[PDB]
């Protein structure tokens, strides 16, 4: 009947000799009440990929630019946009109406994300956080407390952590989400009790609140394209200069900026030469979700894309 198996104190698999995965195990006992012959059956069936090594290693004017959106921002894309717009309409209003968080950014990361539910990913997210965990000490602590919240997730939404499937990052559902994303930002829209990451709705309005939780203002400006060129000017999501410093370097707003003082410069590759940008606040909670100024970008290119297409 009960079998405790006190002296089965080691576990086979990828992951037997070592060290890391030890102190895991102990922490997971001693901080969260998990039991160890459980925990080591679990991890032994835990597998190290390489490819989830190599890849997290691996991470002019050429037009850069439109190779990376030309990925996300075709007629297939815009059209399958649409029809998800429509289908989730009111969980995409009511996550409008309490977070402020518009449609469009939704439906934009939702987009890029997992093409709407298409493309949720192959990888088991046990298999991607354990290596990350234990066999790449450079963000050996980030991805612990990401397994660490993993196998609470697994416990609390009654999940089978051997199944769920995700990135080779270990992220999940619908918005991709990392296991402390779901932790602090994520929450039941639906209503059922449960918050479920590959629940359509859901995901929805567990990007909103990720946004808002993130400093999005409803209904201020993303980012506005420039007239003019600033070569001299270093660039990205991370850069900070005044309107000011802006018009001074050749630059003026084909829209009206407002009271916004300072904005970032973007630089986008369109293969003829440079476009140039003011990047707002806006841009920069985009880039909260994914630090990278042309996946900023493709989520709020698709997003306008889409709410254009349901116009017509
Ligand atoms: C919504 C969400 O969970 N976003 C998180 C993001 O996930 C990214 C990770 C990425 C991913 O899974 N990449 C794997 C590459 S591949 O596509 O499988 O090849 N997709 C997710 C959503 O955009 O990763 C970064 C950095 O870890 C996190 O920032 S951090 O807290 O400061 O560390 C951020 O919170
Ligand atoms: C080569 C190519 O075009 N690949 C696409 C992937 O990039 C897309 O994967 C998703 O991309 C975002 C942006 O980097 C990640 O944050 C997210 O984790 C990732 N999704 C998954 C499930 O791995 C994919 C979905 O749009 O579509 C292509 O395969
Ligand atoms: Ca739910």
């Amino acid at each position: 009947m009960v079998e405790p198996q006190h002296n089965v104190m080691q576990m086979g698999g990828d992951f037997a000799n070592n060290p890391n995965a030890q102190q895991f195990i102990d922490k997971m006992v001693n901080k969260h009440g998990f039991d160890r012959q459980q925990l080591q059956e679990i991890l032994s069936q835990a597998k190290r990929l390489d490819s989830v090594l190599r890849l997290m290693d691996n991470q002019g004017p050429n037009g850069a630019w439109l190779r990376y959106r030309k990925k996300f921002i075709t007629p297939d894309n815009v059209q399958n946009g649409v029809v998800f717009w429509n289908q989730y309409e009111d969980a995409l209003n009511r996550a409008w109406q309490v977070y402020g968080v518009p449609p469009e950014i939704i439906v934009g990361i939702i987009g890029v994300e997992t093409r709407w539910g298409r493309v949720m990913g192959k990888t088991r997210i046990l298999d991607a956080l354990a290596t990350l965990s234990f066999n790449y000490p450079r963000r050996a602590e980030y991805f612990s407390g990401e397994l660490e919240t993993f196998l609470l997730m697994a416990r609390d939404e009654q999940d089978d952590p051997l199944n769920l499937k995700g990135s080779f990052a270990g992220a999940m559902g619908y918005g991709q989400f990392m296991p402390s994303s779901y932790k602090q930002y994520a929450v039941d829209f639906s209503g059922d009790g449960h918050i479920n990451l590959w629940d359509p709705v859901d995901a929805i309005g567990s990007v909103a609140n990720y946004f808002k939780a993130h400093g999005w203002v409803k209904g201020d400006q993303v980012a506005v394209m420039a007239n003019g060129q600033a070569p001299g000017l270093p660039n990205g999501f991370k850069t900070k200069y005044s309107i000011s410093q802006l018009a001074a370097a050749g630059l003026t707003p084909q829209q009206p900026l407002g009271n916004h003082q300072q904005a970032s410069l973007l630089r986008l590759d369109v293969g003829t030469g440079y476009q140039y940008w003011y990047g707002l606040p806006n841009f920069y909670t985009i880039t909260r979700y994914n630090h990278s100024t042309h996946y900023a970008m493709a989520v709020w290119q698709l997003g306008q894309a889409v709410a254009l297409a349901r116009v017509q």
